[PDB]
C-alpha cells in the first residue's frame, strides 16, 4: 500500500494510555510479610570469612523491592475469551497497592564510639578554638524522620554528591577541598538514605573517616531525585510517589582539632584572652527525629491507582514494579543477651553476651487489573521507537526454515553425575532492569478471581462501586 | 512489510505446493556410469612422496556426490515461455531417479594385521593370556550390512560422539575413557558408517591407534542424524531417506589391555587358583556382516520424488542435489596377482604377489520436470524474509550504484612513473569454499525432452499417463 510508515511521530507526544484499553477482569496477589533481621550499625560477620551471620538492615536504609509479574498471555486462566494473540496481547495494570506495616514503634540507633566532639555549641561550658588534644566521645543518636514510598515500573534515580574534579594539592584541606559534583545513579538496597549529614559518600569524601556513625561511615547517602523522573515524558521511572519527612536538631556540637579557618581581624577589636585567639568553625548539627507516633504514619492506608501522575495509568511495562520504601517511624531495634553461666546476678561479660538486632517487617498487597494492547502497526512501530523489546518477546515472523529451533534442537545434558561433562555450565545473567541487588518479590503463582477473601480487594470493591457493594456500613462502632 | 516480517509464518510454514505449479514439460538426464577403483583398506600412496596412486574407495563408506544442475532461465528455450519473466521464475523439480549398481553380488572386505584382541571369552580358554608386552592378532571382518540412499539439496546432517575430553570435576584420567559429547557434523564424501562400537571418531579416541583397521581409525564414523532433518519442514537438507541394515554377533572376545575400570570387589566371592584373579572386563561383542541377497537390493529400481519428505521436491534454491549412497552388498573386492619375477619357476608366495582392489560403480538416471514459482508482491516478501539471495540470483530490484568517477592512472602508458603510479593492482582474490568434500557431477546439457528411450522414462510414462510403453511390458501369466 503502504509500504511505509512514519512511527507515528515521536514529536506528537501523547498519553501512554491512549491505546491501552482497560478491561474489568481483576485478580489479587500479595506477600506473606517479608522479614529481614539485621544489626543497625553494620553486619556482624564471621571473622574467619567474609560471610555474614547477621546482615545490616534498619529502616534508615533503602528497602528496594523488585516485584516480578508474568506476561498475562503466558499465564493460564480457566476462561480466556478476552485474548487472542493474532489480534492482541496483554499487560498488567496495578490499580491498588496497600503497604502493610506491622512492627512496633521505635527508631534505629546509630553511633560512633570515637565520634569527633569537643564542646557544646548550645552552651559556653568550654571553648571552641585551637586544641591539639582531639576529643572523641561515645555518642549515639537516632536519625531524622524519613517516610516515603515510590511505586514505579522502571529503576529509580537518587542523587548524591561525589568527588568531582580534583584540587592541585591534597583534598580536604583549607582551600584545597575539591569540587563535589553531582552523581545521580540508581537506588541501591541496603545503601543509606539521607540522614541529616546530607546525601554524599564518606569513604573517600571524608578522609578523617571517623566523625559520623558506622552505618553511613563506610556507605553512600543518597536521596531519590524526584525532579528528574517527573521531567521524564513517559513517567515509567516512577508514576506515584509521596513523602512525609522532617529533621530535628538534637544539638549543635563542635568538633576537636585546631583552627585552620580564617578569622578576619578587621571584624573585631584586639585586647587579651578571647580577643586574640582563633575560633573553630567546625560545628556539626546532630540529626534526630522531632516526634514519632504510629498515627504520624502515611502507611497502612490504601493507595487506589486509576491514572498515575506520570503518563502511565499504573501500567506494568515489562511486567515488573520497582518499589522503594523508607520507613523510620517504625524501625525498632530490640536488645537481647545470652547468659552462658549465671554465677552472679550482677552483670559480667563471662556471663551475658550482649546482642543487638533490628527486625524489619513489610507486607505488600495488590490488586492487578488486566488490560490489553491491540496489535496495530502504527502503535507497534511507535512502541518500537520507545522500546522494541516488548515486541521481540511477542515474536513476529521467520525464522527461515526455522533457525534457532527447529532444527530440531537441542543436545542433550540433562545432568547425571558424569554427566556429560566438561562443565562449567553457561554463565550467570543479569536482568536488564537490575543493576544493584534488590529484595526480590516473585509474584507469579498467586492470582485470585475473587477479591472477597482479601480485605484490600473488598475495599477496592466498595470504592469501585460495583455491585454496588457496602460501603461501609455504620457502625463503626458506634 | 509491515505487516511484519511476515506474520504467520511463523507459525505454520507455507508449503511450496500451493503456488508452485508443475508443467507437463519433461526433460530426461542421466550419467554415463561412474567407476572408481580403490583400495578400501588404506589408499595406497607412494611412501617416498605423499600422493596417492590408488585412492580409497569403498561401499562401506558414504559416496556423496554434489550434483550441480543448470537453471531453466539460462536457456534460449525451445519456447517454454508464454508469460513475463518477472511474474514467475522457473525452477526444476526432479520427479524420479534410479540409482544403478553395475557391481556383481558379493561383499567387500576390511581388516587389520594387528586388531587388539587378547583371548576368547565367549566360552573361555583364558582369563588373560597377557598384561605385559604385546598381544594382537591377524583378524579381518566385513563391517555390518548397510544400504541406504538419501537425497537432498543442502548438505546432510550426521551425528557422532566426538571426544568430550577427560574432566577433572569427576575423576577421569588418561587411561579412563573420557566423558563423551555428541558433536554433530555434515556428511561428506569418504566418511565411514557406524561399526557397532558406536559412531564416533577414532583419530584421537585411540591412542594405541591400532585397535581397529587402517580405514576407520582415519575416518569419522557416523550414524545419520535423521532426527534434526525430519524436523525441518521444508526438508531442503533431505527430502528422501530409507534404510536397511543388519548385523549378527560372531563371537565374544576380550580386548588386548588391562582394566582401567573400577570394579566393586564385593559382588563375588574370592576363589583359589584361576578363580582367585579377575580377567579384563573389556569384553566386546565382535560384529560381522549379513547374508547378501537380491531381495535386499533397494537399488536398480526407481526412487520416485513426485512426492517428498519436505515441502521441497527437488526445488532449486542453489540448483544442486546431494545424493549419498551406501551399498555394502555389491561392493565386491576382486582379487588378482602379478608375479614379481619369472625367475621363480616353482610355486612360492614370494613369487606371486596377491593384490586386492575394490571396484565401485554408480549410475543415476533422472527424470526432470519443469516447474514454475509464480511471484506476486506478497510472495516476494515471503522469499525475501526466507532467503534474499534467491531474488538477486533471479535478478530483481532494487539495486544502487551509481557510481563514478575518476580514475587514475590517466596518461600515458607508464611512462616512468610519472604517472601516477600508485600503482597498485587489484584482487588477491580470497577465499570461501564451499567445495566442501564431494564427488563432483556436472549436469548442464545432459537434459533432453524425450523419455520414451530411457528405461526409467518408459516406466515413468507408464506410471504417469498410463502410456506409452512403446509396446508392450510383461507376461502373461507368466
Amino acid at each position: 500500500a503502504t509500504v511505509y510508515l512514519p512511527p507515528v511521530p515521536v514529536s506528537k507526544v501523547v498519553s501512554t494510555d491512549e491505546y491501552v484499553a482497560r478491561t474489568n477482569i481483576y485478580y489479587h496477589a500479595g506477600t506473606s510479610r517479608l522479614l529481614a533481621v539485621g544489626h543497625p550499625y553494620f553486619p556482624i560477620k564471621k571473622p574467619n570469612n567474609n560471610k555474614i551471620l547477621v546482615p545490616k538492615v534498619s529502616g534508615l536504609q533503602y528497602r528496594v523491592f523488585r516485584i516480578h509479574l508474568p506476561d498475562p498471555n503466558k499465564f493460564g486462566f480457566p476462561d480466556t475469551s478476552f485474548y487472542n494473540p493474532d489480534t492482541q496481547r496483554l499487560v498488567w495494570a496495578c490499580v491498588g497497592v496497600e503497604v502493610g506495616r506491622g512492627q512496633p514503634l521505635g527508631v534505629g540507633i546509630s553511633g560512633h564510639p570515637l565520634l569527633n566532639k569537643l564542646d557544646d555549641t548550645e552552651n559556653a561550658s568550654a571553648y571552641a578554638a585551637n586544641a591539639g588534644v582531639d576529643n572523641r566521645e561515645c555518642i549515639s543518636m537516632d536519625y531524622k524522620q524519613t517516610q516515603l514510598c515510590l511505586i514505579g515500573c522502571k529503576p529509580p534515580i537518587g542523587e548524591h554528591w561525589g568527588k568531582g574534579s580534583p584540587c592541585t594539592q591534597v583534598a580536604v584541606q583549607p582551600g584545597d577541598c575539591p569540587p563535589l559534583e553531582l552523581i545521580n545513579t540508581v537506588i541501591q538496597d541496603g545503601d543509606m538514605v539521607d540522614t541529616g549529614f546530607g546525601a554524599m559518600d564518606f569513604t573517600t569524601l571524608q578522609a578523617n573517616k571517623s566523625e559520623v556513625p558506622l552505618d553511613i561511615c563506610t556507605s553512600i547517602c543518597k536521596y531519590p531525585d524526584y525532579i528528574k523522573m517527573v521531567s521524564e515524558p513517559y513517567g515509567d521511572s516512577l508514576f506515584f510517589y509521596l513523602r512525609r519527612e522532617q529533621m530535628f536538631v538534637r544539638h549543635l556540637f563542635n568538633r576537636a582539632g585546631t583552627v585552620g579557618e580564617n578569622v578576619p581581624d578587621d571584624l573585631y577589636i584586639k585586647g587579651s584572652g578571647s580577643t586574640a585567639n582563633l575560633a573553630s568553625s567546625n560545628y556539626f548539627p546532630t540529626p534526630s527525629g522531632s516526634m514519632v507516633t504510629s498515627d504520624a504514619q502515611i502507611f497502612n492506608k490504601p493507595y487506589w491507582l486509576q491514572r498515575a501522575q506520570g503518563h502511565n495509568n499504573g501500567i506494568c511495562w515489562g511486567n515488573q514494579l520497582f518499589v522503594t520504601v523508607v520507613d523510620t517511624t517504625r524501625s525498632t531495634n530490640m536488645s537481647l543477651c545470652a547468659a552462658i553461666s549465671t554465677s552472679e546476678t550482677t552483670y559480667k561479660n563471662t556471663n551475658f553476651k550482649e546482642y543487638l538486632r533490628h527486625g524489619e517487617e513489610y507486607d505488600l498487597q495488590f490488586i492487578f487489573q488486566l488490560c490489553k494492547i491491540t496489535l496495530t502497526a502504527d502503535v507497534m512501530t511507535y512502541i518500537h521507537s520507545m522500546n522494541s523489546t516488548i515486541l521481540e518477546d511477542w515474536n513476529f515472523g521467520l525464522q527461515p526454515p526455522p533457525g534457532g529451533t527447529l532444527e530440531d534442537t537441542y543436545r542433550f545434558v540433562t545432568s547425571q553425575a558424569i554427566a556429560c561433562q566438561k562443565h562449567t555450565p553457561p554463565a550467570p545473567k543479569e536482568d536488564p532492569l537490575k543493576k544493584y541487588t534488590f529484595w526480590e518479590v516473585n509474584l507469579k503463582e498467586k492470582f485470585s478471581a475473587d477479591l472477597d477473601q482479601f480485605p484490600l480487594g473488598r475495599k477496592f470493591l466498595l470504592q469501585l462501586g460495583l455491585k454496588a457493594k457496602p460501603k461501609f456500613t455504620l457502625g463503626k462502632r458506634k
